[PDB]
């Protein structure tokens, strides 16, 4: 392999400069089924890559794991393959009212509650999405006439206290976050994530273009039992808007 | 007057929603009197406020002075009175040697070497702007011609130290900040200004859209003597741009 | 001109080594009138300068605007000029229910509450007054049988949530100012401002000497309606004490 | 299941109250076949677990996946399943020239590089082992003959710039972590990993006994081409001294 | 002397390389007279310094004063004229309700809670005990008996605000210490000090082992009148315990 | 006793207010001798206490010890038992070139380079002298003939590392004070020392009158061989400038 962790060479790519970027390793056969072409190249720890082909064109879709991290490794490996157009696509739960199950979230910039995105530009620089990757997933989400959100993410390192959840084994949360919940909420904050804050802090600052798109599966501000055939259309639906942002931006 | 400062009525706005806003009190009446019908309400210390009309609608144009701390204290008070979109417009100094004077800029989030900022969000929230606004921007930039580019700003509370200039009283910059043009540099940030930290975070954390967009008069890159005729030119340019988006936003 | 913002020549100054710095443009004239051979000499931005002579001795009367950052451009143009004394003058509104409305303060140094002294001295570096500047406010204070209070006083990039005002816009305060008031009342603290913080750190760590005076005009801690009659009068007398102590440190 | 991410009940577990939890899913299988009937229970993401039993007793051997996110994900349902005690093995680079390729290193507390430590606990407590679990891996390493270190391990939120690795796509490091590898070199830091920071503090600040045991398979400060035969014989080691540890601990 | 502030030179040790650190100089003579050929060296300011042996070999018993600044001169003066083991012996209150008084702590690291630890190393680094010290502490106190805790310390620059104590002049605790006894409680911590964090950072960032035992006096979590016989009792055992662990390390 | 570390009841003190506090127990008799009814009343660790008489006011001399820990004890014990004013008397090291040995400074406010000024008031706070106390000492050293310095001091946790010393064990100074004394340096800073940030931060903070005078007896910036007998001399200057300051304070 020409890299440390993913187990690729530049070769396997065929000249791809795009990658789709999810964060389950299971999801990227669905991802790369939707394009012409599709070939598994690689699965390693956490971090399982496929190729296929888009307008004529190939495109790699590729697993980062969960948090900042394993995400920090997947793009720098990637960016060493010859990538420099990152789209992410996930599902979360929104913390606005307004906001339903089945809508679409495009992040214009996040709030850093990470530690990864320190190691490339200190906390005053802002985890800021690229203008044309945001605009290409408006268009897309249009396209099909899907319900959408463009706003700020709240981006943790934590699933548990870093997002206010006290259904755990301690049951408390350290004080610097009681109460953070309600503070985002007041400021205008879409979700909770845990990815994007590393992902655009990377990019923004290495002069690599990256944007971020997430299905609503659940809403923290009304108690719902959740439908698990819902929470699937709408993934479905995220998935296909990734992909024709994409076609938009080679 | 309705607020402590700017000296204005809510009746003075006749309606009005949105407000162009640019440093300098005397730059003012220039802007306004590219619109219809405009008058003078108000002038009281750096806050200067003028209104007009385009499209058959009521627009503000109202001066911030220099500084976050004061640009606070105007969009405010210009809230209190109904304004819920801001437009700033500035000239600017470039710090990337591909950036030609002539050249406008749209900023879509900023690096905050402010204070003013941390009053309404904690450092860790970003100080993006609106995706309506930046879009009118660039849209409206290429409507009359500009070379454009679209990314990051460093807003900084001084001239000097902050945008590491050493042509000073003492010679001497603090730690902190020695060394740092260079890393904003290597990040691809484009601009040093001194407002736009405070006014994105305030807006974005509040429910009010802004946006920002400025003309480039001088690079700190490349020695050049000032040309007093390209940098008129350049200025009116930026104007024209900041009106036609307005027009598209309301 | 010799400087970038001011519109001054260094012979404008006739040899002067002083400056009275006051917030308001429109203050600037009150001041000057009370020497000899009152002269404008300049009218840009926020920043309107005067000259005046005080015991045979030529003396700069030059505006600040509203806060740190236009302070710091003010103050470091000056010293390119040939000041090496400022003497600040303001009004204020006091947070401790001893002091009252027609009283003086004298700073002696400043709680930092800005960003801009962050770019001359880090924070643990004290916002503090000169010795001689303070002891000639306070025998010119004396010299009309003023009733005075010398003291700490915090200095905020913001009028409204770094002074803990909810009557706004938004009606919140973000978390780590929720509070704020009644702990710099528990530690003797007199009043807020917006410049001092900046003042005094940039001339402390510059070799350049610096004094503060202000008169009251309102006390947050208790409920009155103003009396415009009484606080007319109480500018008029930090007026004369600041010219009294210029005269001192010549 | 009975917790959201790792697809367990806790009648899965069959009473077990020890975990053995490597990173990488696929080392899993090898862990577990080392003790008697070991059998698969799960794998989602990068959660892959396996039963086995060590003298007459149930233990799991659960992945974490790379970085701290992961890892307080998977410790978290864990506890939430009965597990107390967690053990954690892996290979690692060392950055001492006193330490050799085939040396083992125990952790008594880590260096914190991350961002989820933070969210369990202020910075200023210490990322610590229990003092049972390093006795135990001590005392295990001299049972089989390793050369074996003991002391302070820095564990980092990226692979490339917490590391100071120069050899990427940008080739830059951020100016906080410029000349860090030398710093911790002086202070006696032995090694990096990237999961310590996290699973020592989660664990001392809420009543689990957590330790820590590497194999060293490549050193930073000696040029030296990697053996691929050295390089597996030293992971067999590091295993077979975690396995006996846990025979300690039960 | 060969040393700024003990009054010792290098032959006054006679090859010594261990030291035994209480904070009381009132407390040396004790300490000194269980072990043979006891004799004063030295007596200045805070710092008393007597010679014994312990087993044949010379042992230095020396007094630090209260806290990390004092004690920060007496380490490294130490260290200078040979030693490089240093085992401190004190007195507590414990904050947790199962901890007795007659109780031995041992201390495996500590909550910095003061300056001179980072004038070693950032907050980030470990105020972690020497493993070899921390394992001699343990089984000393096991030897005569006693009923041992081993686990996390608190250590304060401050006696009364840093310990949550009320019973002051003031009255009043900073915003950011109220509330602190209850979330160290939480976390498991299970004492009060104030100079283990400078101790144990500057010896482990500089290879020189360190450990620390102390006996409970009193318990901050039930009411109690303190038995002044009971108290003694405690220290002498303390006492004990300290020089059995130094014959365990020569 | 009426205090816990002191020795020292109300009674003891004859219902004197003002304190002079050197940091050497040896040097309180001393002090003492110059007044009237010189009295031994305790001595307990590093805190040595005497009453005397000025003008036939009962004063107290009690030592604190080196650094703020000790400081903070000594001066809220003494506020517990009645006295509200505080004089500082040191002799100190310059890092200045215009100041020589045998010369007096007196100290505005402080650097605070020290963790126990935090446990009063946050950072931004400023460690400033009272008006009153520092009047006296200037108007003091004028009325027998020195030649004095009035501004800021670097007061410091360490001796060794954070006045930038690299004569030791190690030979290292951790990074954030690498290059520090040149900047504290440029900045105006006349000297360091050890107990200043505290004592000043906790009694600005608490309604209590603090000052502080030293005799210059080194100077880091001029290698010269120190004379015993003008460092005698100079101790002897400082203490009875400090004796004639509290004559003028009663
Ligand atoms: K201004
Ligand atoms: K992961
Ligand atoms: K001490």
């Amino acid at each position: 392999s020409d890299v440390f962790h993913l187990g690729l060479t530049k070769n396997d790519l065929q000249g791809a400069t795009l990658a789709i970027v999810p964060g389950d390793p299971d999801r990227v056969e669905k991802i790369a089924a939707l394009m012409d072409k599709p070939v598994k190249l690689a699965s390693h720890r956490e971090f399982t890559t496929w190729r296929a082909e888009l307008d004529g064109k190939p495109v790699i879709v590729c697993s980062t794991g969960i948090g900042g991290p394993s995400t920090s490794i997947a793009v720098e490996e990637l960016a060493q393959l010859g990538i420099r157009t990152f789209l992410r696509i996930g599902t979360t739960g929104a913390i606005q009212p307004h906001i339903n199950v089945g809508d679409v979230l495009v992040t214009t910039a996040s709030v850093r509650l990470d530690g990864a995105s320190l190691h490339f530009a200190p906390l005053e620089f802002p985890a800021v999405a690229d203008f044309e990757c945001t605009t290409a997933l408006v268009e897309a989400a249009k396209s099909i006439g899907a319900t959408t959100h463009v706003g700020v993410t709240a981006s943790s390192d934590t699933f548990y206290p870093g997002q206010e959840r006290y259904d755990t084994y301690s049951g408390r949360v350290v004080r610097h976050f009681k109460g953070s919940m309600e503070e985002w909420q007041a400021m205008g904050v879409m979700n909770y994530e845990m990815e994007s804050a590393t992902l655009l802090t990377m990019c923004a600052s290495q002069g690599l273009r990256a944007g971020m798109v997430a299905g609503v599966i659940v809403n923290r501000t009304q108690q719902e039992i959740p439908n698990a055939e819902t929470m699937k259309q709408t993934e479905s639906h995220a998935v296909k808007i990734v992909v024709e942002a994409a076609r938009r931006l080679l």
